[PDB]
């Protein structure tokens, strides 16, 4: 009782039909009468409102937010994984990946490189998801240590993306932090459609931990139950063919989290090349901007996260829809003091579209007129 | 480079050449002319030398060692395990065990209780043994953190007993310590007889990590290769019915480790009640004292470890043969201010024979005339 329940798409569809979409666009920095999910669907589907109009409306409805942007850099602490996501190179059945694990010395060295050589004060920690309880607890212990270590080095925001979490695993991670520390739990549902989710994440009861859709989707509710605050749901764009369904589910999830008092960021990462075993689809740039626009407009206090899954030219076009910019590499311990990060196909989760160093990406954003919180350009 | 198990037929032939009477006549510093394994077998089998006489010889030959005794208290940090040892309640297939795992808070709390309420400055960290590489590395990470945390709190000696270890696992744990830190690796072979080992630990390949006898038996060689120093081999008395074979192998293992420059303690724990899937054999007190005497005599710089698997009465009669006394409970985070430690059958590895608090066990030893290093009585 009280955890997130997936919206019924046909009911949202019926509500969406009552929405006055141009009256929605006329709203001031004001909430629509209908639910956010229904408004998001109505905007998405009303093709008499062009994407360019939606993007300008969303950039404007999110314009007064402060800070305009903050940053964090992902740090993959291992690429071992017990799960079998068919779009992901870390899937356990990819026997070609070179498996890596960072200990104390390597995590610390990487954090020091990011702080001193990239000038960032936000970091995220990633792992695979593990099957047996002891492994999940031991993983939570190590990541909790990493979070504590980053805060004590002066990082001011720490994300973690380490799989679904049960109450006892949150307890282990939580012994490393305080309920008010600036720590965000990331658990992207990938698809909120159970059939598409099964197609890529697997079936339950056969040792594949991410196959349990329900444990995954209530992880934020366990985090909030434990007293924490910051969450980051997400959809992987290119798994499910019907984006209207995913948009409804993501917005509804964000609305549920808001009702629980949470501060949420929203992620809509697009598929990148990986050692995949199932087919995915490419969502085009203008439709992807439409998705970002409708989400940012309807969820104006929930920052969209933009990453180096996108190339420089797309970042440029989309940046005013984002509240978080996250440059980095999904390779294990890939950062170097004086050159671009590694993104080796044999060890990374996927191939990035933008290999530039965070300080160069973020410095150019600042020079173009958007300050980036949690970035202190090393060039002074 | 690595340890090679001795050929028992060869040791037996050499043992037949030992002058056991002359061996007992050796002065404190003198070494026999034969290998230590053959001398130990010869003493064990020469029933014209009674056990009481061997015990006296061994207590004398170790009596000048300093410190006479040190202590450490075992702290089980989890009771999860992926292996299947049939004598042990923590085997994965024991679905009745209540599984537990200590995080940062609990490990720190337990170390504070041991330090302040028990007065100990030695601790051991224990875990199950895990199957997959990522789990084994994550375990090595957590235990390395625990070791560093104990040393920083002022523990003067740390043991760990966390399963066999490969080079990359030692690398992860070792990032937490220095080469000169007082940290002892414990890996008891349990039985050096491969048939008995298979009977209890399982067959290789079935996801049962401790079934790999050779990975286990060279763990110390990987530790020494990495530059460390302190090791603790052991045999589980009661698994193999031929104690002479186990004695030979443990002494030979200790002799190999000596030849590599290592400092070794030797453990000979006897079986205790557990939720077992296979029966063990009870070794009686005389034969067990005879085993401890022959090991302590032939390996005089290698301390035997005596634990609360033995009742108070046996500790008192055997204390002179030991160089390390290790009281505690094989339950997860079992220590508590003001009380004896928990030893619940539903969460412990086995049931101890002596539940007394370390401060009272060790205080009584000191009162009777043997100082205990790494103990500061809180009374
Ligand atoms: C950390 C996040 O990376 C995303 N993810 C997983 N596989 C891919 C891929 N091939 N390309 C882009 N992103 C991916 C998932 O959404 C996951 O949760
Ligand atoms: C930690 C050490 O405890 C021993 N061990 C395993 N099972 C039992 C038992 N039922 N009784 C006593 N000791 C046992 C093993 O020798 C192991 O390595
Ligand atoms: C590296 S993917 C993100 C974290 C975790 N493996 C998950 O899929 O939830
Ligand atoms: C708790 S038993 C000792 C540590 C490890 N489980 C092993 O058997 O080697
Ligand atoms: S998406 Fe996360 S859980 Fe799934 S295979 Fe990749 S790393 Fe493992
Ligand atoms: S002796 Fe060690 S490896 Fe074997 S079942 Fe027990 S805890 Fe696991
Ligand atoms: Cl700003
Ligand atoms: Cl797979
Ligand atoms: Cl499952
Ligand atoms: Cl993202
Ligand atoms: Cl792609
Ligand atoms: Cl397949
Ligand atoms: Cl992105
Ligand atoms: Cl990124
Ligand atoms: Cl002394
Ligand atoms: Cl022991
Ligand atoms: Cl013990």
């Amino acid at each position: 009782t009280g955890d997130f329940v997936l919206p019924e798409l046909e009911d949202v569809r019926a509500e969406a039909a009552t929405v006055d979409t141009r009256a929605v666009l006329a709203l001031a920095e004001e909430e629509p009468a209908e639910s956010r999910a229904a408004v998001a669907l109505a905007l998405w589907e009303d093709r008499s409102i062009g994407t360019a109009e939606l993007q300008a409306a969303a950039e404007a409805r999110c314009g007064a937010r402060r800070p305009r942007l903050h940053t964090f850099v992902p740090l993959y602490t291992t690429n071992y994984c017990d799960s079998e996501c068919k779009m992901c190179s870390m899937r356990k059945g990819n026997h070609r990946l070179d498996r890596k694990f960072s200990g104390r010395k390597e995590i610390t060295e990487q954090l020091e490189i990011l702080y001193h050589h990239e000038g960032v004060r936000g970091v995220g920690f990633l792992t695979g998801e593990y099957e047996d309880k002891h492994t999940r607890l031991a993983s939570a212990f190590r990541i909790g240590w990493a979070i504590r270590t980053a805060l004590d080095l002066g990082f001011e925001r720490v994300y973690f993306n380490i799989g679904s979490m049960e109450q006892d695993e949150i307890d282990v991670l939580g012994e490393w932090i305080g309920r008010e520390d600036p720590v965000t739990m990331c658990v992207f549902q990938e698809s909120y459609d159970r059939e598409t989710y099964r197609r890529f994440m697997g079936k339950t009861s056969v040792g594949v931990p991410k196959a349990d859709f329900d444990r995954r989707v209530v992880s934020f509710d366990r985090w909030l139950d434990a007293g924490y605050r910051y969450v980051n749901p997400g959809v992987l764009v290119g798994l499910h063919d019907d984006l209207s369904a995913e948009l409804v589910s993501l917005v509804a999830h964000g609305d549920h989290l808001r009702s629980r008092g949470a501060t949420a960021d929203l992620s809509v990462p697009r598929m990148r090349p990986a050692m995949k075993s199932r087919d995915t689809t490419r969502v085009g740039d203008d439709d992807y901007l439409r998705l970002m626009s409708v989400v940012a407009f309807t969820c104006p206090e929930q920052r969209l996260v933009l990453t180096t899954r996108e190339p420089q030219e797309f970042q440029d076009v989309a940046l005013g829809l984002a509240g978080v910019i996250s440059p980095g590499s999904p390779d294990v311990a890939p950062y170097r003091a004086g050159c671009e990060a590694r993104n080796d196909e044999k060890s990374s989760q996927f191939l990035v579209a933008d290999l530039r160093r965070p300080r160069h990406i973020l410095g150019r954003i600042e020079a173009s007129g958007t300050p980036v919180d949690h970035f202190v350009n090393p060039a002074g």
